[PDB]
């Protein structure tokens, strides 16, 4: 079957700042909740750190080149705050700012579209002292620090999103513990959710009222989970499960509201919402589009002991990518139309990839599982854009492979291989697939 | 994920005559239509046939040691029309009926239940000369084989299914020339598969009057086709397809009438069913339960040249066994809630295999890609279990590689492997593993 | 360097009932608490259970021929107790007691020496219904058991074990949960090892009373830890370790109390040992050697979060077998001394041995690392014979690769491969290096 | 298991310079007995020598930036006498003095901690013509060249050891005729060891009247023996083993007097120390810390016939490296332990690695090996300072493969692999595994 892409399909790849650039004390960066995380024994794999991560604060230009090379319009990547504002909340680091503009300029340069994700997880230490986003002051820091951006790009880049993944940041930090800043406590959680929404929609206004260059939007990370059984109750569990991740963020952003299941659930718990007056008109700031994160699908069932939603994960048999998550792309044409009630809004598929550790053997990386993954994934979006809806890019997770988040080193995402040990680039056999594919501008299946 | 099945979970192995037996010409067993068939140039791969196939008319006995250190409580298996009947319509062969007192004797000594199709594609030449299921005299010749067997085997079989894929039967075999005969005219296609669904009511009438052990019900092989957008006439692709395979032969048996919108479609291409005054009564015979055969799932689309269905199958990049079918095992959990529209009916899942070509290495055949398959659908049977549906029992579709119509020796299903140059027989790795799972009663999916 | 050990050292293997008789329903066995255990999803690795095992109730002539050629002279097999009374408290199998007398006999008939282990894990299900080794009347059937045993086999067998591991019957199996009946309860653990202990006693007073043949002891699992830091804290929590193993069935034994220092840890924890009169008295009964059972050591630390012992083990990097125990055989050595407190007794190592899950290539099983392991060890034990302690002989543990209690089948500790789906017995290269040091009656480190 | 090391824990790696620097008669080096030994047929494995070895001469700025990239904070190397002094007694060889500045000062610049070896067994050929050490006119030149670079590198270098493992240039050199300048008499032996002391006492003395910068040393290397039986006599012999490495050259810097028993011992050999009067006093010299060279430990017996301390060692049968030492890490925690005699002194783990003979393949050098056993050591390092020992570093015996004395280049005990074919350096992959260790300053043991 051959799957035809609309002539502006926005083909790319998507990193992380924090993941990649190699200089985490370099040109007066200061420390950011992540650095701390990651040099504290037992919250990350093996102890490892981004302190050198792939060096792209150096190696950028190689990067460049080899994703031009590729045929790719568009380019997302994270801005590291700390590297703006050392402190969070402080005066200016023109070094850092600088960075950024040699990258970009060396884009623009190339005829690729940077597509800015301003947050990426970065917050400074600093501020993190301070309470972090459990504290006000945190959301007044970040607009400065967008503030900061949109004047200096101003015409360099046309795509920005605020925040990337905001249950990572808010539940998978401050309720699971797992990233950085590695709290387990459900009220912080949701007090980060809805400081870092009030944030998103100051962001946005300033992006208006100055006049800045492009679209903005936010990138959830999307889930979705599938009923075992019919029952009423494995029903609520996948609701839980999906609206946590999605509808917590986008009602108040497109309709004014929190999910009420969701609202009375946390409430049954002891939490609520610190929502102050004039707070769900500042979130429900009108945005251009939306990025959206999709790597797997579950099928959950309602279980009391299942974690503080109460959802199990049933593990069906279906094979995983080496990280473990199963493959079942339908998940990401059902995750689309299910969107659909905030309106045919626009929509970027900004990440999407898989965990597939093959090295180099031979001279090449024989990823034929990622290749595998990709091109199940793309006829989903291609499925999505056949049946009218407004998806209009997508964007490889990972140019390369990186520090991926308390899995350190070990698990590689990237279509392009990085020897940490050579900082040595070679592209992956999926990445001359994917070069085909947005040269081409339509894929095809065989047998 | 630990999944337990109910007390009296019926598990089995599955085979079909031509398909095992290796001895086409011994003890007077007269030629079928794929005895035929497989011995036309350009039919059948390699120009393979079932002369000797297994020869499981001679080494019964070793396989039917091997399905009782298998653990397993049933066995299905098809009986040889033109064994019993050499010419179809004649005189009984007692050496015919012989041979399967011999294995039914033998499976009920080693406490295992013997699941007899009666038909299983091997229509006597002889009836085929005539116009085989085209003419109205084959089914008074099907009723008397019917009951030569129900009052052979008496009390020795308390399972019976009539047919087995009744759409392989008529369509693939009439309309496509796929399968023996081999023709390729809608019109007969329709006779046949309306002349064998009678031949099935006559025959439960019989099972009745004559007061047969057990249960009866017959078994088609069951399809499930998704649509690629969401229009209405992809919509209607996959109802076509869906339909055909089961509601086509459900219908009339569970309420009397065949699926309209599929007399209209074929009343367009200028065929009409023989439907005689009463015909509808008698294929609306009460039976006890049905089988299913379960393979794959599809995703269609509608296509005006895409066959006589219109309905096209797109190759949505899924990874596929060895004969190329996509694995997806939500498809079974899909058609078995669909299948309740005919009521929470018993179903015996009579077929679930995978064509996996490994081979005997190191004394062993590692084909973990048999057991991943198995463990996924199992799932799901599981699954509709938990659902309330009335799914009885499951039967690996083969214990035994096999001759595979059209397909030759060349694809493999069985659990044990059979090497063809010396009818050794070797169990796979799947094997011990369903082994364990048929003896616990209980299965495990671990990461 | 040479170790040549004493002119009479007994040299043997080992093996257990359940572990290697494959005939749980034959014969009228009555059910264990090991096959409700292992017939329960979760209690053992993928569901593995001891119904076939070997099947050493039909292979014992095999096995036996095997060890005969081994040049051994003893051999450590156990009674299975729901063979003998299908109740536990009830009527006498004689079909049970017919199979030890030809097992029994065989062994005679070979030269080799019955070293009868009466207590080995299977505890009839009926007792354990009524509470077992929980209910003071388990003790009763106990004796009646070891009665039947004595009187049945009396000048057959020469050495004999009433209990194997008291430390794993009682609290790995009822305060761990980790073995049948797998409970979870402190006191109940106290008073299965008080009950035991009782039983024990109870039947070396029959053995005595009825003059049986040979010699009688228990063999309790010995465990060793060594402190991290010099701290009196990290002394206290390896006496903890220690003591409870060996010392707290040891001590009622020969010095007639428990260890007061764990008297009051328990009673910390609201246990009490239910002792009644002349309980002390009765487990005081000479006994004429005891078994020991050694398979790692450990480097431990005080942790109050480190279990019921507050006992934390450090992995200190050493290399592990297969089953993940770090190979340190000084602890051997060391234990040995330690038991001295005792008096200088006849000790033999009726289990040594090591997970190495080497399979049959080349038509060989090349397991290296036991005979390393094996060498480690048997220098350990040549040591303390040197140093005048009278270590009476070794049995290595396992004759044959088995199952292993909640790992299954997963984890070999055989010097004779088991291919579970053939039954095949494949001797290991430890098998004909064990052959030349249990012949020559020396062994021989070399580099 | 978490290893948390102290803030200031210094991390290193170390050489000497015959076994790397590659130039043995470039800018006017004379000869040591060294060159002479690896000169004789016989004396070295092969007829290998230290001609080229490493070529770390030319070399020094590769490996600088080696041991830079690998987080390290100190380099121990030594300094080759007849480079400085080319006839040991005589003019001073500017150009000697000047390649050590370009190496200092380049260790310097790159933060890295000189830890300089003043003698590493390079004795000037012509101060051996003379007698070598077993002339006390040697200690007067020993003293000359101690001042020279006192003066010449006074604040660049704040580490400094007089001499490296005493034992072997005394003993295994003169008494063992193992190493240069391989002599067999014990009275010589005795006479070098009691003039290096001499020459010792005597340039600390200096060091404090010169003012030099830093702190200094002896680094000993460290011998363990534990007792095969509770003997007197085994553990006499133990005793022997033990004191001749470190008592006899620790207690009379410590104390002021040669161990009395081992006096007695060579006494009965008919050797005497040729003490002379405030040869005492001047030994007693207050030093700084000391280096600990450690690498295996034994179990030993007395035996009249093995050697002249009559200690023989049982070999265990424990798996040993590719130099066929057996690896037990205790060794190390058990040494550090006794040596607190002469009070919780400064002490730095000056040696210990593997020699571990992994070549490189795929491109790299996988020595899993090396990784184990530095990683079992360095649990045994943290061990000691959780006991308040005052362990202050570790250096990793060797940066590089290198010319391993007697046994050639057949050894390789290097974290970078040296192919002495084109000199090409490849950081094995135990180089990454401490980069990550030294880096995080904690180390973790994991199954
Ligand atoms: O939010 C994105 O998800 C993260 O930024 C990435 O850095 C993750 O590593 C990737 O999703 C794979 O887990
Ligand atoms: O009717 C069933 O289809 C047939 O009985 C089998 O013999 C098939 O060959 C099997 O389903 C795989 O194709
Ligand atoms: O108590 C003994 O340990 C047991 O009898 C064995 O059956 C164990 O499985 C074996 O020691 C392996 O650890
Ligand atoms: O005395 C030290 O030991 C030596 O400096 C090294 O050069 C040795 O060769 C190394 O220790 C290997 O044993």
């Amino acid at each position: 079957t051959i799957f035809q892409f609309p002539q502006d399909f926005m083909w790319g790849t998507a990193t992380a700042a924090y993941q990649i650039e190699g200089a985490y004390q370099e040109d007066g960066r200061g420390l950011s909740i992540w650095d701390t995380f990651a040099h504290t024994p037992g919250k990350v794999f093996n102890g490892d750190n981004g302190n050198v991560a792939c060096d792209s604060y150096h190696r950028y230009e190689e990067d460049i080149r080899l994703m031009k090379e590729l045929g790719i319009r568009t380019y997302r990547f994270s801005v590291s705050w700390p590297r703006i504002f050392p402190n969070g909340d402080g005066e200016v680091n023109q070094e850092g700012l600088d960075y950024y503009h040699r990258v970009v300029d060396l884009l623009n340069d190339n005829g690729i579209e940077p597509f800015c994700t301003l947050y990426h997880w970065d917050l400074p230490q600093a501020l993190q002292d301070a309470g972090g986003w459990g504290n006000r002051r945190t959301i007044q820091a970040f607009v400065q620090f967008a503030e900061t951006m949109f004047r200096e790009f101003h015409g360099k880049i046309q795509h920005w999103l605020t925040f990337n993944e905001p249950w990572c940041i808010a539940f998978l930090s401050n309720m699971l513990g797992v990233h950085a800043p590695g709290l387990t406590n459900l009220q912080t959680a949701i007090d980060v959710g809805h400081h870092l929404l009030v944030a998103h929609g100051l962001s946005v206004r300033r992006f208006r009222e100055l006049g800045t260059s492009g679209q903005i939007g936010i990138a959830p990370n999307v889930s979705w989970a599938v009923p075992y059984s019919t029952s009423e109750e494995d029903k609520a569990a996948c609701a839980r499960t999906i609206s946590l991740h999605s509808d917590w963020f986008l009602q108040p952003i497109y309709q004014g509201s929190y999910p009420q299941f969701l609202v009375d659930w946390f409430a049954e718990q002891g939490a609520t919402v610190p929502i102050q007056d004039g707070d769900m008109d500042i979130i429900g700031e009108p945005i251009d589009m939306i990025g959206i994160n999709y790597y797997s699908m579950s099928v959950n069932r309602f279980n009391p002991e299942a974690g503080f939603l109460q959802s199990e994960e049933i593990n069906m048999g279906l094979p995983v990518t080496d990280i473990g998550w199963p493959v079942e792309s339908r998940g990401l044409y059902e995750v689309l139309h299910y969107l659909q009630k905030y309106g045919n809004i626009d929509i970027y598929i900004t990440e999407n990839g898989a965990c597939i550790n093959d090295e180099v053997v031979n001279g090449k990386v024989q990823d034929d599982r990622r290749i595998s993954y990709m091109q199940q994934h793309l006829v989903q979006v291609h499925r999505t854009i056949h049946d009218g809806l407004h998806v209009k890019g997508y964007m490889a997770w990972s140019l390369l492979d990186n520090f991926e988040w308390a899995e350190g080193y070990n698990m590689r995402f990237g279509m392009i291989h990085v020897d940490f040990r050579t900082q040595v680039r070679t592209p992956k056999e999926s990445y001359y697939w994917y070069r085909n594919v947005v040269s081409n501008n339509w894929l095809e299946t065989r047998r």
